This record gives structure tokens, C-alpha cells and sequence, in this order.
């Protein structure tokens, strides 16, 4: 590598945050999720814990059979799942079905019916009309679906048939990891948004009587900063983008770590850089100086480059920029400087969460399973995020999994899981 420009490295290195640094902000997440445990401090704090109802015991035992709806792109998968005997077997059988032009294209209850038609034809086909059964969503991309369904169904009138809520993004991404590796207790999102589950035990979730075994807590951590948590490591972009927000002084973690404003981020940075004559001879184009022109894939694929710079150049060019080649590398530190710290405070949260976790149970093994598309589609986001985590979690052996489509089970399971909950909750 070459000799950085030191002024552009003064600029870039605002967003560095130390050891010390993370550790302050980890205990200050532990803290407020303390607050959202307890009983007396739940309702006005922040990050709420939400009890899922997922327990570390088998409940709604009563479900064996159940429908398992699987939305990708372009097309639909429908399983027929049976959960059945010290762990589970995951029984199924399925289909694919295409969305022709003609229901993607209209209404989503026009959709929703050409689906319902679907599973009507799937139920035919295995000969199941003579049961209820309930039915979950899984999501494996590259209004709501529920209630579509639900309303779809309603429509047909002639099967009956049960669509149980979704459970938590972070929940799915933690079941179909435990399916493939039994000591997942923790699901995490790092995409548009940042969330993170875990299994916490039951006499810490205050909400649910009882103080035996496990329940999964959806952290909903995205909302951690509202009281000033994260004040000193804000930075005037930080400021900035939150003003201009749909919500702002609310999700200020999240918006230090989302796909949603990373993008922004890097964007204002850039003009930063500009303003100072640093970058571009100090002349923007009027996309750059355009609010949400600098996408958050951009980010990721400037920092795919591979050393000729000429991913780097596609997406400036596009900007209406024509950059030199000081300029391209310039962006590229100023993209990992933006994601770096997004992973440094992603691993503060996760490694509060460990660590908590590691206490609550008094050396810890345990398995995080991740899903989102800043985790899994920007380049060396993973592999920082990993490493600042492991650094705050001495005494804890940590292994990260990404879900595996395999054969479905691992969704499948998902769905056993929503269904069976929904089942003990009386829904
Ligand atoms: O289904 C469960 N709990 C429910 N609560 C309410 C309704 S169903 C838990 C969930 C898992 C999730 C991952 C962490 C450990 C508990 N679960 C899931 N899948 C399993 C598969 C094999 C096995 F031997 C046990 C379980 C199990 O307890
Ligand atoms: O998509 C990841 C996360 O985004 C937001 O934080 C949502 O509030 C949360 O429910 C979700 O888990």
C-alpha cells in the first residue's frame, strides 16, 4: 500500500473507535437491556427484550403437521412438513411453483390467490383437505404476507387453513442455524436494519413467569442511543443523516450499523472530503450532493475492488465524478472507515450479549447464527465484525454460521417453531 494522504487519514480516522471505546459502549448496552428484562424498568426502557416465546423445551406438542411456505423471488415453495421424535426429525414433502406474469403483475390479493390456488391444488395432491393446518412463511430472498393469506383463504372458502405470525427475522436466522448446529443460541441481522436474539434464562426474563430452562429475547437493540448511550462517538455525518431521518433521536445504534444509511454515510464523508479540497479538486457532482444517491451497495462493491480501481470508477462514473485514480483509493478508505466502524459497533452489542450470556450461566462454546445483507454480501464486513467481536469476548469460544437453504429443514423448522408457538399461545 501506499503512503496515505495524511489529511484525508485525519478526516477517516474520526471513525475509529478503540478497545476502551467498545467496552463503554458494550456495558452500556448491557445496561439497557437489564432495563428491558426487568419488570419494573420494561415499559420505559428502550431496548425492549421482547420474550418470543420460543423456549429451550418443545411446547405446542400438539402440532405434528404443518404447511411451511417458502417466498423467494420469483417463485414460491410449498412444504409439507411432520416434526416428529432427543431431537427432531424434520419430515417433508414439497413443490415449486412459478408466478406466472399475470399474478406478479396485479394486485398482491391477486397474487395471494394464484398462491392460495396453489396450496389448494399441493393439499389435493397429498390428499391432507381433511385437516386444518397451520401454516408458516419463510423468506429466502437473494400489507403483509399473513394477512394476504389469510384473506386469500377466506376468499377460496372451501379448505380451512391456519397462517400463524412470522416469528422475528432474528429468531428465524437462529432456528434454521440451531438445525444445523445445536449450539446456535443466538440469531443476529445485520442488513437494512440490526437486531439480534438470544437465549437468555428464564428467571432474567421477568415477563414470563418462571425460572426454569430458556427463552429467546428479541433484543430489538436498533433502538439503543435514545438517552445519549452513543452521544460521544456520533460524528456530524451521524448527526446529519439522523436529522434527516424519517425518526430522528430514534434507532441511533441502528444507524451507525444499518445498509439503510450506510450508504449516506459515506456519501457525506465524500462531500466532507470535497468541502476540503481533498477529493474531486474540490468539486462534487450534483448526484453526490443529492441525498441517497451514494448507495449502500456502492459501499460494498468499492470495497470489492481488487486493485485496479475500476469497480471503483463504475460507480463514480455513474455519479456523474470523474475520479482520479487518488481519488478512487481515497473512496475506498472512506468506505471501509464507514463499515469498519459499523462492524466495531455491531460487535459491541453482540459482544454484550455474550458476554451476558457467559455470566448468566457461569469458559463458554457457543454458536451465533447471522443473516443480512451488509454480514453477508460486503466485502471483509464479516470477518472485522468477528474478530472485534472475539477480542471483547475473552473466555468465550465462538463459532459464526450463516444458514445453509440445504433442503429447506432448517426453514422448515422455522415454521415448526412459529406453529407450535402460536399453538401454546392459544392463537
Ligand atoms: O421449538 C422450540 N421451542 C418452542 N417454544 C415454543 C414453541 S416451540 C425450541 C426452539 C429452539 C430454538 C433454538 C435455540 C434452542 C431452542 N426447539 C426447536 N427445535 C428443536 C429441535 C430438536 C430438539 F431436540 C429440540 C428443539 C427445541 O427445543
Ligand atoms: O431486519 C433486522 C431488524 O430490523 C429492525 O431493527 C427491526 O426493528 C427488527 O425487528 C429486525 O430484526
Amino acid at each position: 500500500k501506499p503512503m496515505p494522504l495524511t489529511l484525508v487519514e485525519q478526516i477517516l480516522a474520526e471513525f475509529q473507535l478503540q478497545e476502551e471505546d467498545l467496552k463503554k459502549v458494550m456495558r452500556r448496552m448491557q445496561k439497557e437491556m437489564d432495563r428491558g428484562l426487568r419488570l419494573e424498568t420494561h415499559e420505559e426502557a428502550s431496548v425492549k427484550m421482547l420474550p418470543t416465546y420460543v423456549r429451550s423445551t418443545p411446547e405446542g406438542s400438539e402440532v405434528g403437521d404443518f404447511l411451511s411456505l417458502d417466498l423467494g423471488g420469483t417463485n414460491f415453495r410449498v412444504m409439507l412438513v411432520k416434526v416428529g421424535e432427543g431431537q427432531w426429525s424434520v419430515k417433508t414433502k414439497h413443490q415449486m411453483y412459478s408466478i406466472p406474469e399475470d399474478a406478479m403483475t396485479g394486485t398482491a390479493e391477486m397474487l395471494f390467490d394464484y398462491i392460495s390456488e396453489c396450496i389448494s391444488d399441493f393439499l389435493d395432491k397429498h390428499q391432507m383437505k381433511h385437516k386444518k393446518l397451520p401454516l408458516g412463511f419463510t423468506f429466502s430472498f437473494p400489507n403483509n404476507v399473513v394477512g394476504l393469506l389469510r384473506d386469500a383463504i377466506k376468499r377460496r372458502g372451501d379448505f380451512e387453513m391456519d397462517v400463524v405470525a412470522m416469528v422475528n427475522d432474528t429468531v428465524a436466522t437462529m432456528i434454521s442455524c440451531y438445525y444445523e448446529d445445536h449450539q446456535c443460541e443466538v440469531g443476529m441481522i445485520v442488513g437494512t436494519g440490526c437486531n439480534a436474539c438470544y437465549m437468555e434464562e428464564m428467571q432474567n426474563v421477568e415477563l414470563v413467569e418462571g425460572d426454569e430452562g430458556r427463552m429467546c429475547v428479541n433484543t430489538e437493540w436498533g433502538a439503543f442511543g435514545d438517552s445519549g448511550e452513543l452521544d460521544e462517538f456520533l460524528l456530524e455525518y451521524d448527526r446529519l443523516v439522523d436529522e434527516s431521518s424519517a425518526n430522528p433521536g430514534q434507532q441511533l445504534y441502528e444507524k451507525l450499523i444499518g445498509g439503510k444509511y450506510m450508504g449516506e454515510l459515506v456519501r457525506l464523508v465524500l462531500l466532507r472530503l470535497v468541502d476540503e479540497n481533498l477529493l474531486f479538486h474540490g468539486e462534487a457532482s450534483e448526484q453526490l450532493r443529492t441525498r441517497g444517491a451514494f448507495e449502500t451497495r456502492f459501499v460494498s462493491q468499492v470495497e470489492s475492488d481488487t486493485g485496479d480501481r475500476k469497480q471503483i470508477y463504475n460507480i463514480l462514473s455513474t455519479l456523474g465524478l470523474r475520479p482520479s485514480t487518488t481519488d478512487c483509493d481515497i473512496v475506498r478508505r472512506a468506505c471501509e472507515s464507514v463499515s469498519t466502524r459499523a462492524a466495531h459497533m455491531c460487535s459491541a452489542g453482540l459482544a454484550g450479549v455474550i458476554n451476558r450470556m457467559r455470566e448468566s450461566r457461569s469458559v463458554m462454546r457457543i454458536t451465533v447464527g447471522v443473516d443480512g445483507s451488509v454480514y453477508k454480501l460486503h466485502p471483509s464486513f464479516k470477518e472485522r465484525f468477528h474478530a472485534s467481536v472475539r477480542r471483547l469476548t475473552p473466555s468465550c469460544e465462538i463459532t459464526f454460521i450463516e444458514s445453509e437453504e440445504g433442503s429447506g429443514r432448517g426453514a422448515a423448522l422455522v415454521s415448526a417453531v412459529a406453529c407450535k408457538k402460536a399453538c401454546m399461545l392459544g392463537q
